[PDB]
């Protein structure tokens, strides 16, 4: 099998099966079974609740700079659900551990391809 | 995958809301919350309180849950729920419910480190 950007941005990011997250453990639960914490404990990532659709419009709507200086960047019109994976004080590979926290922000995504879609989470700002 | 503690707060909890605000709140919330997947779950409540405030339930009243297992808890408040009920009709895929607020005690079973709720057995 074969996995591109595209996709890997949908497992590393996506959650559209659920309008917030679902349970306090939902982190936890997420950099694992989304293979986040194989090799180490991923610090932080962020998970967006919207549909499919909605994300990968982003890469037609506001160009930004990306949080590196690089210019390729896109913000979403739009205010979106999204939660986001913190390591807690206690967390020590291999049993990694997150608190899940909830919020309304606008995202940045990088885009690549046709279709022109998200490769990359920049932020939520 | 899921844990039972986190089974039971998907399947169990909604603090977003005091109170279901439509009669269509079963239907759409049995829906969302995935408890219609495979099939029609016949019944289930929901609890509008604080997350904290329902896992302290479990430091509360020891009770006899109703198939007789004794790591039920009564919770010392009454609390905002909503008892949903699947109706006569409903079909599969199709999932159809009642709705009905209630203000009540709530019995949930407990487990784990952190003991915590991981099942709801009633309310009274
Ligand atoms: N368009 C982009 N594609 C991939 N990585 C980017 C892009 N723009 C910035 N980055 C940087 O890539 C890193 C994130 O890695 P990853 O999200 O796994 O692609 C961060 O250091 C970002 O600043
Ligand atoms: N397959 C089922 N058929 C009928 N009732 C069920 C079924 N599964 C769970 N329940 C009920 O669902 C409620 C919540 O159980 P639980 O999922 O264990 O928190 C209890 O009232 C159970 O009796």
């Amino acid at each position: 099998m074969k996995e591109t950007a595209a996709a890997k941005f949908e497992r590393q990011h996506m959650d559209s099966s659920t309008s917030a997250a679902s349970s306090s453990n939902y982190c936890n639960q997420m950099m694992k079974s989304r293979n986040l914490t194989k090799d180490r404990c991923k610090p932080v990532n962020t998970f967006v609740h919207e549909s499919l659709a909605d994300v990968q419009a982003v890469c037609s709507q506001k160009n930004v700079a990306c949080k590196n200086g690089q210019t390729n960047c896109y913000q979403s019109y739009s205010t979106m659900s999204i939660t986001d994976c913190r390591e807690t004080g206690s967390s020590k590979y291999p049993n990694c551990a997150y608190k899940t926290t909830q919020a309304n922000k606008h995202i940045i995504v990088g885009c690549e391809g046709n279709p022109y879609v998200p490769v990359h989470f920049d932020a939520s700002v």
